[PDB]
């Protein structure tokens, strides 16, 4: 619904702690992650690959879990498989494949936690209009 701390607070690790997103962050998140990921993630979908969205039951099904800022942060350094065998930062963008994807290269670790931030509160405002 509105910027409440429900909305803004959500796991920062996979070990409980939690962290309250500002309404700076927010805003933040929203810009970035137009920019750098909304081309194959526009409205928490994801392009080529349906089932594997950006909603957070998917993320908390995923390995290692991606439903907290940590592992999503994570996932942008060094993106894996949905089993996190394999690394792909070849297909998928991340800081570890920025010389192939530019967009990345601009993106701070204060950036990378606001587009985390995006990911997790959405769906929490839109419901399942996010995926
Ligand atoms: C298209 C060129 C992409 C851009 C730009 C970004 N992502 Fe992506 N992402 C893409 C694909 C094809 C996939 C599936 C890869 C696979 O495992 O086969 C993904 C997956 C993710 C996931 C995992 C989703 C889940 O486990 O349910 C996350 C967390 C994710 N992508 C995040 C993400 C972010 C934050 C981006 C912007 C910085 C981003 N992606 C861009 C394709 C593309």
């Amino acid at each position: 619904a509105e910027l409440t701390p429900e909305v803004l607070t959500v796991p920062l690790n996979s070990e409980g702690k939690t962290i309250t997103l500002t309404e700076k962050q927010y805003l933040e998140g929203k810009r970035l992650f137009q920019y750098a990921c909304a081309s194959c993630h526009v409205g928490g979908i994801t392009k080529t690959n349906p089932s594997l969205d950006l909603r957070t039951e998917t993320l908390a099904l995923a390995t290692p879990p991606r439903d907290n800022i940590e592992g999503l942060v994570d996932y942008m350094k060094n993106p894996t498989t949905y089993d996190g065998e394999q690394e792909i930062a070849e297909v998928h963008p991340s800081l570890r494949s920025a010389d192939i994807f530019p967009k990345m290269r601009n993106l701070t670790e204060k950036d990378l936690v606001a587009i985390a931030g995006h990911i997790l509160v959405e769906p929490k405002i839109l419901g399942d209009k996010w995926g």
